[PDB]
């Protein structure tokens, strides 16, 4: 709410970057991650001060409150503690002095996993239509399993750092220029108020990624993330399909309790569908861990054909 000079932003010499070392560019995400722009950073690495690096910059909106500022800081500090990994969106730096708070993170040029897969939908029969006006090359069967593997690896790391995502979905996984899967928004502050089960975002309903125990009793564990990973698996092999198609929220509550699960996608092996079902086990303690998931998916990648 108040001016940014009215507060005391935490300075960290290890991460602090002068503002004139950033060339701000076009908006990124259409604000799914909040106000984030593309930018070029000059001498992000001290060893190469004359090198330009493409980065993503998150900042507060014009209507931001004192709460929003605290959250963005908390998000930044959380990313510091969690540390680095190949398959997450990493912290690269920050601008905390002489202006608005800037949190500098890694840039993924190919958008989120959902739109990434949809644009690479074949004009065939076992997928919905390609909605992209700029379709890219189809992905092999080993590329899809590899996508799941990388996401699992990211979550395995996050879990090892006591991090619970609470909203693992294809929309929250970003794809780099080198087709590297990176998990996004894992350091978000958990809302202290009771949840609205029918809120929108695009027109996405986050309730369809929640484990039953998180849905009904608001209990979030690593096992609830495992459930979400199952839905993410289903998203991958439908190439960006919408979970529980035609099923509204009020019907989803009843269905899940009755043991109802999504059917196997048309193009999905039985082994990979069992993995989804295992992730969608009613008992949280009976779901596989991310460590186990990474091991299985590693085996499956080696056996899956890219022809
Ligand atoms: C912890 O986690 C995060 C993640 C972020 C987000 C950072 C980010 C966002 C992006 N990237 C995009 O948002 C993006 C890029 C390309 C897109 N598209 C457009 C589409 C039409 N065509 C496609 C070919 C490409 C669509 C979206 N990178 N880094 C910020 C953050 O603050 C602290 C923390």
């Amino acid at each position: 709410m108040a001016g940014v000079s009215e507060y005391e932003l935490p300075e960290d010499p290890r991460w602090e970057l002068p503002r004139d070392r950033l060339v701000l560019g076009k908006p990124l995400g259409e604000g799914a991650f909040g106000q984030v722009v593309l930018a070029e950073a000059i001498g992000l690495d001290k060893d190469k001060p004359n090198r330009v690096t493409k980065v993503a910059v998150k900042m507060l909106k014009s209507d931001a409150t004192e709460k929003d500022l605290s959250d963005l800081i908390s998000e930044m500090e959380m990313m510091k503690m969690i540390g680095k990994h190949k398959n997450i969106i990493n912290l690269l730096g920050a601008c905390t002095q002489d202006g608005p708070l800037y949190v500098i993170v890694e840039y993924a040029s190919k958008g989120n996993l959902r739109e990434y897969l949809q644009a690479r939908r074949p004009p065939g029969l076992e997928y919905s239509y390609n909605p992209s006006h700029n379709p890219e090359e189809q992905l092999s069967s080993k590329d899809l399993v590899s996508c799941a593997y990388q996401v699992a690896r990211g979550m395995e790391y996050l879990a090892s750092k006591k991090c619970i995502h609470r909203d693992l979905a294809a929309r929250n996984v970003l794809v780099t220029e080198d087709n590297v899967m990176k998990i996004a928004d894992f350091g978000l502050a958990r809302d202290i108020h009771h949840i609205d089960y029918y809120k929108k975002t695009n027109g996405r309903l986050p309730v369809k990624w929640m484990a039953p125990e998180a849905l009904f009793d608001r209990i979030y564990t690593h096992q609830s993330d495992v459930w979400s990973f199952g839905v993410l698996l289903w998203e991958i092999f439908t190439l960006g399909g919408s979970p529980y198609p035609g099923v509204p929220v009020e019907e989803l509550f009843k269905l899940l309790k009755e043991g109802h699960r999504m059917d196997k996608p048309s193009n999905c092996t039985n082994e990979l569908y069992m993995m989804m079902r295992d992730c969608w086990h009613a008992v949280p303690s009976q779901r596989p861990t991310f460590k186990q998931l990474v091991e299985d998916l590693d085996r499956i990648v080696a056996l899956t054909s890219n022809q």
